């Protein structure tokens, strides 16, 4: 089960995955490798890549997104900052990375949580998911 | 001197730095310590800061010449792939990071070039600056 697969099976619905918002055109839910508590993978439906090549408008749709995010990890984690991480080494899907940031060693995969407890997760789902309600009304 | 007078003395052109963009309203210049050769820092003229709070069209904006500065840098050093991270805890100024990216370890600040050659960022500069000529043609 390599992370594109796993990552591929989420966004189909095959495999159980701890969304907190979904678009027409963008989705986002929780990494299960958290460089932070909270730790958030926003995601267009359509197969995308090469954040730079993307078409501008495609591309700010989903970078806006993010900024709706970054508010909600902010607030639900008590943070002054939020990191965002654009990487694709690991999955060849468009995926922005936004967590959480207290320290600089956040930024850094090598640290992520690879075994991150169930509750943490449902944790920051429901923490995520009550900051957007706050911030969506 | 801290990272952040550092950087306010860059832009301000009170140390040399090297430039590679500029238009009315976003500035993009060599970071002088990159993770990789070619890390350069887009960055708005304006005082703004916490990237997920700016006003989404102006941060879209930032977002495009991000794009931009993302595919000069692919090109520029013959990598696949463009890294891009928003952080903000060493310097409270918005400041998007776009680098060149071959491996996950490339990303985060906990081996980046504190004191790079001048050799290295002219050469930087100019490979960038000649890729930017292309693709904004």
């Amino acid at each position: 089960m390599s992370m594109a697969t796993v990552f591929t099976k989420i966004i189909n619905r095959e495999l159980p995955g701890r969304f907190v918002y979904e678009d027409d055109d963008i989705v986002a839910f929780l990494t299960i490798e958290p460089m932070t508590q909270g730790h958030t993978l926003v995601v267009p439906r359509a197969e995308l890549d090469n954040w730079q090549d993307i078409e501008p408008a495609v591309f700010a749709r989903v970078m806006e997104v993010s900024q709706l995010i970054g508010k909600a990890v902010c607030k639900a984690f008590d943070t002054e900052r939020s990191g965002l991480i654009i990487a694709g080494l690991e999955v060849p899907h468009l995926h922005v990375h936004v967590f959480p940031a207290r320290n600089l060693s956040d930024f850094g995969f090598a640290n992520v949580d690879r075994n991150p407890s169930p509750e943490s997760l449902d944790e920051a789902q429901a923490k995520i998911k009550a900051a957007l309600a706050d911030l969506q009304s």
